[PDB]
């Protein structure tokens, strides 16, 4: 019998696309009034900084809130501000992308679905991004919330499956992870020896060997699903 | 004695900024025409489809151009392009960003001085981008144009200041380099053997052991500086 069910957020819960852009259309327009001194900057000027940060400790990859915070101030000195100031308003400008990337549209089918879910199974989440549940109407569906910049360490390593694990205390076997990324959800929940369940919504094909233990299209399959395992 | 003078062009010839935002806009703006299945694309996700490809094949970064094609074509595939229309698509729509890419506003210290100087030695160009001198018209100064996609390494990496120097047939001793970046022009050139003149019109603060051999705020100073050397 299945324990624990967890679920990734981005384009499993809602789609990430139009949140994420909006909030890079506020960060831009954030800077270009209150850091007047930065000006238009081309998508391929923050690569090249964040590119150096990740060469000197590529650790980073899995801090993208910490990555995002410095590459803002490194650019922001190198345009000439003070360390102080540069600092102050690359915190400042963030707070204002996140505020952005938390305006999604959750799907329909979500909320109805974890309230059935809850009743029979704890539930988790666990992201690589910096999407907060608390922030969204989420928190109280959730035993727990794991994201990579917490753990340091993100999908498809081991790590933070095993941490979902040891917090609802079960076994791989006994708990199932639902994702949309092939390598990232599925094949990284199977090879911490849970089963996984592919969101396919688009109805794209798989390529690899190994099969999601199931595919689904719709979020509120999950009970039939889950119930071929009980 | 002094036969070579070499110039980096992003950010010594002309500000490297707002050509390439215009290209970026213009990128997007002919996307959302003949690609309208790909829709607004945050610049987080050319980003991870950017990485993935520096993964399979490192030596990507010295292809700048090949690899956007590649991001575009992946992007447009994926968002359920056929592999045809898709490469078409990237293709078609790179043409569009290199063309923005070159409308630059070349400094009006740059034609008077090259005019001055190409009198008296041979110039050079190395550049790790894809500003193509012979597209602007700027080409008749230049013996040479040498750019890392043709030569599959860039600067600071020594190959591409010896390559100029066999182009001029002269020794590192007989040549200059000049360039905005500390790293990539002054020690990459310096490293190669040649002397390096720092192009600082904004008069930031140089900060490594090994002086540039000189540094300048303005391109019309270069003859008298090149004249101290002769
Ligand atoms: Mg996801
Ligand atoms: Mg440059």
């Amino acid at each position: 019998m299945i324990k624990l069910v967890t679920f990734d957020l981005d384009d499993t819960l809602w789609d990430t696309a139009p949140a994420i852009v909006g909030a890079e259309a506020a960060l831009r327009d954030w800077l270009a009034e209150q850091a007047p001194k930065l000006g238009p900057v081309p998508v391929e000027h923050l690569w090249e900084i964040r590119s150096r940060l990740l060469d000197e400790d590529p650790s980073f990859k899995h801090r993208i809130s910490a990555l995002r915070r410095r590459v803002l101030f490194h650019a922001l000195e190198d345009a000439g501000y003070d360390s102080d100031e540069a600092q102050q308003l690359a915190d400042e400008s963030f707070e204002v992308f996140l505020h952005g990337r938390h305006q999604v549209q959750i799907f329909p089918e979500v909320q109805p679905t974890l309230e059935i879910l809850a009743k029979t199974f704890t539930l988790g989440v666990i992201t690589n991004g910096n999407a907060d549940v608390r922030r969204l109407g989420l928190a109280d569906y959730f035993a727990f919330a794991l994201c990579a910049e917490d753990l340091g360490i993100g999908k498809p390593d081991p790590a933070p499956f095993l941490e979902a694990l040891r917090r609802a205390k079960v076994d791989a076997s006994a708990a199932v992870h639902v994702g949309d990324h092939p390598s990232d959800d599925i094949a990284g929940a199977q090879q911490a020896g849970m089963r996984a369940i592919w969101y396919n919504p688009q109805g794209k094909a798989w390529d690899a060997d190994r099969l999601p233990d199931a595919e689904i299209h719709n979020l509120s399959q999950l009970p039939e699903v889950l119930a071929r395992w009980a």
